[PDB]
């Protein structure tokens, strides 16, 4: 078509201390032009997203007839701790992002969906402060 992403892999995640303590999901995107590229995304900002896409599009949503509903779920921030919730948690973030890429392409390829997956300055150069790595985690 033109610009669009492939794919979208969960790698992980990473703890995050500067500016604060969070945890942020390591995506892997690989674009049109098959490069691969590291972003990092909070559970809250994917969450967003999540609302806006459903906003844009009711149908798929299941906002007018709800066995019309094709976007995935996602759980809101529940802050739940044991690892069930966490196997659910990467569980279900992997899931939901396969899922986004078999939708029909007026959604998988929306310039906005493209927009929220593209390079930030901080996934090129993550934050540091001298008197501080983030710890991370592939699985």
């Amino acid at each position: 078509g033109d610009t669009f992403i492939r794919h979208i892999a969960l790698l992980g995640f990473e703890k995050r201390f500067v500016p604060s303590q969070h945890y942020v999901y390591m995506f892997l995107v690989k674009w049109q032009d098959l490069s691969e590229k590291v972003v990092y995304r909070r559970f809250t900002e994917i969450y967003e997203f999540h609302k806006t896409l459903k906003e844009m599009f009711p149908i798929e949503a299941g906002a007018i007839n709800p066995e019309n509903r094709i976007i995935p779920h996602l759980p809101a921030p529940k802050w739940f701790d044991g690892q069930r919730a966490a196997e659910n948690r990467q569980g279900t973030l992997t899931e939901y992002c396969s899922t986004l890429m078999s939708l029909p392409t007026k959604i998988s390829r929306c310039p906005h969906l493209l927009d929220f997956f593209k390079v930030r300055p901080d996934d090129l150069k993550l934050p540091t402060d001298n008197q501080t790595k983030p710890e991370t985690y592939l699985m």
